[PDB]
């Protein structure tokens, strides 16, 4: 009645119904994050911050010791199953249990666009490397290379006076390092944990199918992304870019900063064609932006 | 000067080293646990699960199940010695080598002063729980079941701002011991002896350091009682009282007997009445000349 080749073929038909639907579930993260696999418990990221540089050699050779802080990323785990019922080898009622795994394969791709996005979107409830908030507006830049004397007070966040709007994106992937990054300890994988001298199977009449996988997100540095709820038009989207391109420094040396693309929902689409994308201006002049961004519309924003 | 002579110095300097390091009058061993490490941090699970048998069978009966977690961060520490500018070719090297022994003695009892700094200031690292060590709010357990219900008492003794020493009563009998030692490699001897090295043209100071990476820190909390008032044989016999009277989930007993004592050299004097003494002090009044003799340590 039951037989190795039958357990076989079903959780092959299972695996195979799994494997497609998780490679072509779309992938996002990787546009605007930043992969690195790991083998521990965390990893320790202490080289963000300030912008390597080149000295003339006056004298000696400068050595950079490098902070012992760490941004402790904290990967987590995280996973979900289902069960069968048992119900089809009587029957062979096989039509069924598709979508679920059809379901389970959808949500494994999907799930770390959803928390990179949540991350994103979260940046003002967030605490960064400096001990305030991603988007805030105090973050630290000192005068000096030691790090040391009076700061000034820099901010990349902007609202009207009361009302805010839809919340848009500025952000810079020529870097090495996407402001993002997205960890990974292992890739997501499925148990086909179906046996008939096991337990809860005999004593139960289930079959459980489960995943498993261990990956995180964690901001980097804020020199690149920008934050603004104001309306998206073309005099504050010039403000944001001028002000985000003319970043310096510790001694006020500018970075040559390049913004890459700028990320809204899809609610925002129109405007950032009108921005963006289209020869037209509000007035009907030729734009001065045409094609200056790649706008990269998305759902996981609203 | 050749390589065989490197050879040998070498090789006499690396059995210097290991004669030493091994006979060391240790006292952190006694509260202190030796643990391989393999990575730079170690997160912890349960912090007051007290292992007990039940009579119920199975092998799956009742177990506390962890809990939040604690980590090391191991640190690092090195030592270095070396005078060699005349010792060299001279035949003068018959000194400069017996006494370094003493330095590696002394390196090797480190972890004694790292494990009393981790004591002297218990007050101000962060535990698990959110609050201090040695606070009031310790949980216990009623019963075995998520976080049911965490009553407290106040668990250790300090007067009305009294003027006192601290001094602190240990035990060691349980291998689960109050503290923590963690490392991740061990002391290891390095020799840059290379004949007409780019650095070490400078006479011959043949730079002989060593590197080390370990850390310590906490285990169980009811293990350790502190005490501030006034050294007396009545607040002795409460301290003792209090301690043994402990009891976890269920009102089991645990037979915690306190074997270790540390008190302040400036308390020595009453660490002494208490402990030396079979005629008028721990003896015709108020016997107590057994347990929790005063080790009378300094590195606080």
């Amino acid at each position: 009645i039951i037989t190795p080749a039958l357990i076989s073929a079903l959780k092959t038909s299972f695996q195979k119904h799994f494997q497609d639907a998780l490679a072509t579930a779309p992938s996002t993260y990787l546009q605007v994050a930043t992969v690195i696999p790991s083998t521990t418990a965390s990893n320790t990221y202490g080289w963000l911050g300030q912008f390597p540089k080149l000295r003339e050699w006056i004298g000696q050779r400068v050595i950079k010791d490098m902070a012992a802080q760490g941004y402790q990323i904290t990967n987590k785990l995280f996973e979900s199953t289902v069960g069968v019922k048992r119900t089809d080898i009587e029957d062979d009622n096989l039509g069924v249990y598709g979508p679920l795994m059809q379901e389970m394969g959808r949500a494994a791709g999907a799930h770390p666009d959803e928390l990179v996005f949540a991350l994103l979107k979260a940046g003002n409830a967030n605490l960064c490397y400096d001990g305030q908030n991603f988007f805030d507006t105090d973050h630290p830049v000192y005068p000096n290379v030691d790090g040391t004397g009076t700061a000034t007070t820099v901010s990349n966040l902007f609202a009207p006076a009361a009302d805010p709007g839809a919340a848009w994106y500025l952000l810079d992937t020529s870097r090495s390092l996407k402001p993002l990054i997205y960890q990974e300890r292992m890739k997501p994988s499925f148990t086909s944990m179906t046996k008939e001298d096991d337990e809860q199977v005999f004593m139960a009449d289930e079959y459980r199918y489960g995943v498993r996988s261990r990956c995180n997100v964690g901001f980097g540095f804020w020199q690149l992304a920008a934050m603004s709820t104001e309306e998206l038009n073309q005099v504050n989207f010039e403000k944001v870019y001028d002000a985000m391109r003319n970043q310096k420094a510790d001694g006020g040396r500018p970075l040559d900063i390049r913004p890459n693309l700028l990320v809204v929902p899809t609610t925002l689409r129109s405007k950032a064609k009108e921005v963006v994308g289209v020869q037209r201006l509000a007035n009907g002049a030729d734009n001065p932006n045409f094609e200056l961004v790649q706008v990269l519309d998305t759902a996981w924003l609203n």
